[PDB]
C-alpha cells in the first residue's frame, strides 16, 4: 500500500479546481490553481472568481471548499485520503452558522496524468441579509482542529469553526463532514479517532475579493496527553 502511495502522491503535487454554486439567489462560478507538499500537511491555492463577481458575500464562506491529501499524517495514523488512490474520493459537507447561514457543499478529488482535480458545488441559504457575511465583516478564520472517526467504510468529521469580525468578536459555525473512499473497503487501512489542527489563512486578495490566495497548513495527531487506561 505504501508503495501505491508512494507511486502516486509524491511529495511535491500540484492541483487544479473547478467550483459551481449559489449562496442564497446568487450564483457563481470559480477556477484555481495551486500546489502543496502532501506529506508536510501545506498547500497554497490561487483562486479567481469567473463568474458572478464581485460576490455579494464574504468570500470566507468559500475558503473551506477549496484538499484532504494535504495532511502531515503523524505518528502512523492511516492516511485515508491518500490511500485512496488512484480512484480517489468525495467529501461532502454542511456548515451551519450560529446566526443562521447554512452552507452545504459536496466535492469529488480525482488524480488525472500525475495532477490532483477538484470539482466542487456550493449550496448555502439563509444567510441573515444584515448579517456580517452578506455585509463583508468578516476578517478570515481562526485556527481549528477537527475530529476525524471511521464511520461505515468511510470517515466523518466534526469542527467548530470562528470567524473574525470586524470590531472584533466571532461569529461561530459548525461542521458535519463525511469522507467517502472510491477505493474498496477490502483495500483500505482504516484509522481510528484522530484529530487534524489547521491554520487557513488569506495570502493576498484583490479586485474586490475576485481573486484570492489562501495557504492551509495541516497536521493530524491524536491527543498527546497521558492515557490512564492506556488509549491512544
Amino acid at each position: 500500500a505504501a508503495a501505491s502511495m508512494s507511486a502516486l502522491i509524491t511529495e511535491n503535487m500540484h492541483m487544479k479546481l473547478y467550483m459551481e454554486g449559489t449562496v442564497n439567489n446568487h450564483h457563481f462560478k470559480c477556477t484555481s490553481e495551486g500546489e502543496g507538499k502532501p506529506y508536510e500537511g501545506t498547500q497554497t491555492m490561487r483562486i479567481k472568481v469567473v463568474e458572478g463577481g464581485p460576490l455579494p458575500f464574504a468570500f470566507d464562506i468559500l475558503a473551506t471548499s477549496f484538499s484532504k491529501t494535504f495532511i502531515n499524517h503523524t505518528q502512523g495514523i492511516p492516511d485515508f485520503f491518500k490511500q485512496s488512490f488512484p480512484e480517489g474520493f468525495t467529501w461532502e459537507r454542511v456548515t451551519t452558522y450560529e446566526d443562521g447561514g447554512v452552507l452545504t457543499a459536496t466535492q469529488d478529488t480525482s488524480l488525472q496524468d500525475g495532477c490532483l482535480i477538484y470539482n466542487v458545488k456550493i449550496r448555502g441559504v439563509n444567510f441573515p441579509s444584515n448579517g456580517p457575511v452578506m455585509q463583508k465583516k468578516t476578517l478570515g478564520w481562526e485556527a481549528s482542529t477537527e475530529m476525524l472517526y471511521p464511520a461505515d467504510g468511510g470517515l466523518e468529521g466534526r469542527a467548530d469553526m470562528a470567524l473574525k469580525l470586524v470590531g472584533g468578536g466571532h461569529l461561530i459555525c459548525n461542521l458535519k463532514t463525511t469522507y467517502r473512499s472510491k477505493k474498496p473497503a477490502k483495500n483500505l487501512k482504516m484509522p481510528g479517532v484522530y484529530y487534524v489542527d489547521r491554520r487557513l489563512e488569506r495570502i493576498k486578495e484583490a479586485d474586490k475579493e475576485t481573486y484570492v490566495e489562501q495557504h492551509e497548513v495541516a497536521v493530524a495527531r491524536y491527543c498527546d496527553l497521558p492515557s490512564k487506561l492506556a488509549h491512544k
